[PDB]
């Protein structure tokens, strides 16, 4: 045994250094589980007290601001605007203050909501986190395409079996795209939409709106898009305004959101000037000059 003492002494020290990697391995996990925030639950019974499926999308916000940096230096400052039910309001702003601050409150994406927000008579605080955005369709700036089957991508969350969304998506644009894939309904995404139209991702939201019954729609400016993509965006907004009777358009182009029921803009982290009609902002040349 004495002869083995030296041999095993090296082995014990060798493993002790190796266990240090294991000791640090749990450190990366312990820190992750140390802090918990943004629980996905309603305040009290957020399943039946609110509307089953809001359609008008009326917003009653009084001195409402969006804060994320521990309620210090928030990007919004007491935004108190009443939405117009039955119409689509296009809030056009050069910066994201009009868009990002408003979007976060609508989907409860703001860590701190310095105010009270009510959607179709239902408060955001007492509403489900998933249902807040489930009925509030939204799109990003650049196209985003996932990888998987069409039936698992067109209606991923809803898992609806209706084939009208596929026809509606094809009717809007990229009708021949479906015919290219032999699978059709079960066709998988070609490398997550590596080679497809930029507006196809936006067109996916339109099909989801007709499938998931997401009345509220959120629009974002497209960094890259075709000339006809803007026309499709205007057509989709008109369909959402006519049918869903609720849509929020956010873009950096004044002309794109010019044909809107209401025009809003935020500057310097607060509400600089908002126009109830569409031609009220057209009277002032400052808005047009800033856009172009």
């Amino acid at each position: 045994y004495a002869l083995m003492v030296s041999n095993y002494l090296n082995w014990m020290v060798r493993n002790l250094a190796d266990m240090e990697i294991q000791l640090g391995a749990v450190k990366r996990i312990h820190a992750l589980l140390k802090t918990e925030a943004e629980s996905y639950e309603g305040l009290l019974a957020p399943s039946l007290i609110p509307k089953n499926w809001p359609d008008q999308g009326k917003i009653q916000i009084q001195n409402l601001s969006v804060r994320y940096d521990s309620s210090l230096k928030p990007v919004l400052k007491h935004v108190n605007a009443l939405i117009s039910p039955g119409q689509k309001i296009g809030i056009c702003g050069r910066t994201g203050s009009g868009k990002s601050s408003f979007s976060l409150a609508f989907f409860r994406m703001v860590d701190m909501f310095e105010g009270r927000i009510i959607i179709d008579g239902i408060d955001i605080a007492k509403l489900p986190l998933h249902t807040l955005r489930s009925r509030l369709s939204i799109i990003l700036q650049d196209p985003v395409l996932f990888s998987g089957t069409i039936r698992f991508n067109l209606d991923p969350e809803k898992k609806c079996s209706d084939s009208t969304l596929w026809e509606a998506l094809e009717i809007a644009q990229l009708k021949l795209v479906v015919k290219a894939l032999p699978g059709g309904l079960d066709a998988i995404i070609t490398e997550g939409g590596e080679n497809f139209s930029q507006g196809q991702r936006q067109l996916f939201c339109l099909a989801r709106a007709f499938v998931r019954k997401t009345s509220i729609f959120i629009m974002d400016e497209a960094t890259a898009s075709i000339d006809m993509a803007t026309e499709n965006i205007l057509q989709k907004v008109v369909m959402t305004a006519f049918a869903d009777r609720t849509v929020v358009t956010i873009a950096h182009r004044v002309h794109t959101i010019l044909s809107a029921d209401l025009v809003m803009v935020l500057k310097r982290g607060a509400i600089l000037e908002f126009d109830k009609p569409e031609t009220l902002l057209s009277q002032k040349d400052s808005v047009f000059a800033s856009f172009v």
